[PDB]
């Protein structure tokens, strides 16, 4: 689990969104596994606006942060789950690292701010849903 709080928005994995996220829906994209809902309280996370490929992510299955090199946002095949059939997930970035399903929502950050959230795992790889292109998150 985990979310990003920026302004009047909450960003979560679409497969983990609550009834409240759906009742206050702003935008959702199944191909990206992202959902954004509106909040009453003001969020203070800074979203990065960069092309960084190095950062640090939070891994809850290890209670630890790990430094990683990650790929550029791209369309990558993701195996079937209780949430989606087998498909290409867009805007996905991979890194060599530890991830379990419960790790989804852990934030990836660079020196410029929040890059994205854990969205896939397995085989000694971790996938992050990128959020840096969502320029409207700030306005
Ligand atoms: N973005 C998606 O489609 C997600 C939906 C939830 C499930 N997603 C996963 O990748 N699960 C997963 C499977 C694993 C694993 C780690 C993870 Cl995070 O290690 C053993 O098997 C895809
Ligand atoms: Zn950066």
């Amino acid at each position: 689990s985990g979310a990003i709080y920026v302004g009047n928005y909450r960003v979560v994995n679409r497969h983990l969104a609550t009834h409240n996220d759906w009742a206050n829906l702003v935008w959702e994209d199944s191909s990206r596994d992202l959902l954004v809902s509106s909040t009453t309280a003001q969020g203070c996370d800074t979203i990065a606006r960069c092309d960084c490929q190095t950062g640090v992510y939070y891994c809850s299955s290890r209670r630890k942060h790990y430094p990683v090199s990650f790929s550029k946002p791209s369309l990558i095949f993701v195996e079937a789950s209780e949430y989606y059939p087998a498909r290409y997930q867009s805007h996905l970035m991979l890194a060599v690292g530890h991830s379990e399903p419960g790790d989804c929502g852990g934030i990836l950050r660079c020196q410029h701010g929040v890059v994205g959230i854990v969205s896939t795992g397995g085989n000694g790889l971790v996938g992050f849903a990128d959020v840096r292109d969502l320029l409207w998150l700030d306005e």
